[PDB]
């Protein structure tokens, strides 16, 4: 009866078992429910976790930790370094390194089990440290496949990366939004310690080992109560892979603590590292060599992998809110590498999030930390469309902590949390076994890439996540997803001369083909939405005009490395010409624009770059118009007339495709009609929230960008439009302090671009899907 039950050869059984019987599983002491005597039964400590020549033969005492009888071999029971010991075997590090063509697996084995071998807090640079400190692990890396980093989601933190490496999707969709959150609808809190993150109501999607069970496929528990010690997990793994054939699991996972723990006591580069980095290697060959034992080292998959990494963080560099606000015991703050501010007491009336972030803005010359509205933060981020996400936000500088005020603050010298794009938080990844590439170095991917490459590895099908299935192939020697390009849902319009210039009152005054060769160079992009869009074509440049939303879904043209930059004649500056191609009722119209005094407009292809002083009064056609408030205008600017062709010079040509872009629900795609909110004064021109550019030339930078033969490379950015630059708090300079600035702040990924726009790019090109899909995924980070 409850407790008193017994784990008599349950220990850690994968049996569902739930109260009033009491369990022996990976988790019953996290729920305070174990029989009475799991703890001597299944925790079993006794002569350590390593053979020694006088146990060799010895008779099986039960009492032991793990067994170097006779017997122990078949009963999946023996200690890892076994028959090192006894039986003159070498260790699985020393053995020199050969390349695992297919899965050499014992009878019974249908197909490779996976193991996932996370490692809380990572860092990737701790790789560095090679041999000398982690020889298991370099072995794993150097003959297996890796990647020089991978990227966390933000924020860079423990829980919100471990359930997205888990089921493929952003924090914000998977509701794990942070180690801490405040639920407003449920008016809970969730946390670390204690018992309310075990309830499913906080855990959205679906997890892999979900997704492996509802598909047939067993999994081991993946979680471990803090207090089973490694060697334990490590040897219950291997007993559960000796299980018979119909109970033996297909994936597993282990975690570790390590190296977070010491990385926050004495900071990544403290000498005090090298001794947990040296731990987890011989667990690493604790398992490595227990497969060994097992017959299974060139049978199973091993995923090596980091949550996030380890920044030089202390007390000293922390920024108090009590500088800068009037009474900070009225807000809840988040606290430490970022923040999230809403008041102490829920709903309060007398909140004032516009005076809050006014006296955050820009009010120290060397300010720690920018508050954002959600809806502001860079969109590579995809951090806003959750309820659980504080409507202020504050980016906080890397190696510096936010906190309320100074009776909140020495004892850590590590932390992490920041901006995903920061190198220092950069985690690892290492593939190892026969699915996996012999000795491949891959570039750096992101983690929501991983569910969809666990289900591969598994012969599962994944749930809708975000990763870009595909993508990771090239990190496979085989069961790779075959990617199929979508379907364009609305066809193009290509029209002629319908009309003419006395057809068209719109209020604008203007004081005086083979395009596709030369300026669509990967074919057009297909439109994926139902909508009534025309090509034109002009000497500069190509478009692909809507005529539901008045303006270019996108702009495309080459520029070559000896292009030259041309001002606009002082009796061209307010030019715009009606476009004779396009009817007066698809158009926008000037008047709107002299009547509001807060909105501008701006031109797709910019006129300091047209070829000749005949082609550039294509460039002010309406319908390479779009509103820009005079504070993006700046930027625009800058980037128009300064910055692409400082792009084409140093890459050899560029390729640039602009666009507007609409969430005003900041969900990260593309928005209907009815949610776009604001239009231009008196008119129905939508204003977009934010515009892009993907920027693309040749890789191989000595052939120009409209020649290339291989492979491409890409930057791309959705930069936000606001009506003021209070972002960037070097603005009242000249733009050349701070314009490119802001741009590296937010670049963002072709697929970024792809979810908010409705749009698929790079359709026509010579490479193959899978390269191009991971050419989508790529994040020009610039650090
Ligand atoms: C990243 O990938 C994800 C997954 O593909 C994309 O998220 C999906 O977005 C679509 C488009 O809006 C949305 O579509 C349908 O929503 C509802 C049906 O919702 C219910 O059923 C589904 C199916 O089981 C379930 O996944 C949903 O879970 C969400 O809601 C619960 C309860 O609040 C949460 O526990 C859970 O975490 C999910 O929350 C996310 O999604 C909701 C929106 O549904 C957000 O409000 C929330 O803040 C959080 O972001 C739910 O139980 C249907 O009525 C509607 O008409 C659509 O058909 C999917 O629901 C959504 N799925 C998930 C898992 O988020 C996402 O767009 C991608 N991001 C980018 C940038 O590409
Ligand atoms: C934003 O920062 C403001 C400071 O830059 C801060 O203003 C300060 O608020 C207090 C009380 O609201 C003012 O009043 C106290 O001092 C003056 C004498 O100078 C008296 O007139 C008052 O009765 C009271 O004693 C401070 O003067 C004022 N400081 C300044 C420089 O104006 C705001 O409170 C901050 N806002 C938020 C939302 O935190
Ligand atoms: C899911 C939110 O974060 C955790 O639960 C952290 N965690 C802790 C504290 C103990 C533990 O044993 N595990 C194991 C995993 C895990 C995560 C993903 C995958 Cl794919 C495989 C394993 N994560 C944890
Ligand atoms: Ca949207
Ligand atoms: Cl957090
Ligand atoms: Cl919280
Ligand atoms: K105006
Ligand atoms: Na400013
Ligand atoms: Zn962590
Ligand atoms: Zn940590």
């Amino acid at each position: 009866t409850n407790t008193s039950g017994s784990c008599k050869g349950r220990c850690f059984e994968l049996q569902e078992v739930g109260p009033p019987d009491c369990r022996c599983d990976n988790l019953c002491k996290s729920y305070s429910s174990c029989c009475h005597d799991f703890d001597e039964l299944c925790l079993k400590t006794a002569r350590g976790w390593e053979c020694t020549k006088d146990r060799c033969g010895e008779v099986r005492n039960e009492e032991n930790a793990c067994h170097c009888s006779e017997d122990c071999l078949s009963r999946g029971d023996c200690c890892t370094n076994y028959q090192v010991v006894c039986k003159g075997e070498s260790h699985w590090v020393d053995d020199d390194c050969e390349e695992i063509r297919v899965p050499e697996c014992p009878a019974g084995f249908v197909r490779p089990p996976l193991i996932i071998f996370s490692v809380d807090g990572f860092r990737a640079s701790y790789m560095k440290k090679g041999s000398k400190v982690m020889p298991n692990i370099e072995k794993l890396r150097s003959c297996g496949t890796h990647a020089p980093y991978m990227r966390p989601v933000y924020p860079t933190k423990t829980f919100p990366n471990l359930y997205t490496l888990a089921t493929g999707l952003y924090p914000e969709s998977h509701g794990i939004v942070g180690n801490s959150m405040y639920d407003p609808v449920f008016d809970a809190t969730f946390h670390l310690r204690g018992r309310e993150k075990f309830n499913h109501r906080w855990w959205g999607g679906q997890p892999l080992w979900i997704t492996a069970t509802k598909q047939g496929v067993r999994a081991g528990t993946f979680f471990w109560s803090v207090s089973i010690p490694h060697e334990r997990r490590i040897l219950t793994i291997l007993q559960w892979l000796s299980l018979p054939d119909n109970e033996r699991p297909s994936v597993y996972a282990f975690y570790s603590e390590q190296p977070d723990f010491s990385g926050h006591k004495y900071g990544p580069f403290g000498p005090e590292m090298t001794n947990p980095l040296r731990e987890i290697d011989k667990t690493v060959g604790q398992l490595m060599d227990g497969l060994k034992q097992l017959k299974l080292h060139r049978c199973v998959n091993v995923i090596f992998v980091g949550d996030h990494g380890m920044e030089d963080v202390t007390c000293d560099r922390t920024e108090f809110l009590s500088n800068y606000l009037t009474n900070v015991d009225d807000i809840t703050l988040v606290p430490g590498t970022l923040g999230r501010i809403r008041p102490k007491i829920p709903n309060n009336l007398k909140y004032d999030p516009k005076a809050i972030i006014a006296n955050l803005t820009c009010k120290k010359p060397d300010q720690h930390f920018k508050p954002y509205m959600k809806q502001h933060l860079p969109k590579r981020l995809h951090y806003a469309n959750n309820r659980r996400i504080e409507d202020l936000h504050l980016l906080v500088e890397r190696r510096w902590h936010v906190a309320r005020k100074p009776l909140d603050v020495c004892f850590f010298q590590g932390d992490h949390g920041f901006d995903n794009k920061v190198n220092s938080m950069q985690t690892v990844f290492v593939g190892y076994g026969p699915t996996f590439k012999y000795r491949t170095k891959v570039p750096p991917f992101e983690n929501i890439e991983l569910y969809n490459v666990m289900c591969d590895l598994l012969g599962l099908k994944p749930a809708p996540n975000n990763g870009t299935h595909g993508s990771l192939n090239h990190l496979l020697r085989t069961n790779t997803f075959r990617p199929t390009l979508p379907e364009e849902v609305s066809r193009p319009n290509y029209p002629g001369i319908m009309y003419l210039q006395s057809d068209f009152d719109l209020g604008c005054t203007c004081d005086d083909g083979s395009t596709e060769e030369r300026h669509l160079l990967y074919g057009r992009p297909a439109v994926l939405y139902r909508t009534s869009y025309d090509i034109l074509y002009h000497t500069d440049f190509e478009s692909g005009y809507s005529e539901i939303f008045l303006m270019p879904l996108w702009t495309s043209y080459t520029i070559s490395k000896q292009a030259e930059v041309s001002s606009i004649p002082e009796h061209l500056t307010n030019c715009v010409r009606p476009d004779v191609r396009v009817s007066p009722g698809f158009s926008q119209n000037c008047l709107a624009y002299k009547n509001d005094k807060q909105m501008s407009y701006g031109f797709l292809f910019p006129p300091y770059l047209s070829s000749s002083p005949e082609a550039k009064y294509d460039a002010f056609l309406v319908t390479n118009m779009v509103p820009m408030y005079p504070a993006f205008k700046r930027v625009w600017t800058y980037f128009q007339r300064v910055l692409v062709k400082k792009y084409a010079s140093e890459r050899n040509g560029v390729n640039v495709i602009s666009g507007p872009i609409f969430d005003y629900n900041y969900n990260g795609l593309r928005d209907i009609e009815d949610e776009i909110k604001q239009y231009v004064e008196g008119s129905s021109i939508p204003v977009p929230t934010h515009y892009y550019s993907i920027i693309t030339s040749c890789l191989d930078f000595t052939q120009p960008a409209d020649k290339c033969d291989g492979p491409l490379s890409v930057s791309s950015f959705i930069l936000p439009h606001r009506p003021d630059n209070d972002e960037s708090c070097n603005s009242s300079e000249d733009e050349s302090k701070w314009v490119e600035e802001l741009m590296k702040m937010h670049t963002a990924r072709v697929r970024d671009i792809e979810h908010l726009t409705g749009l698929d790019f790079y359709r026509k090109t010579s490479r193959s899907y899978s390269e191009i899909l991971t050419l989508k995924t790529y994040l020009h980070t610039y650090e």
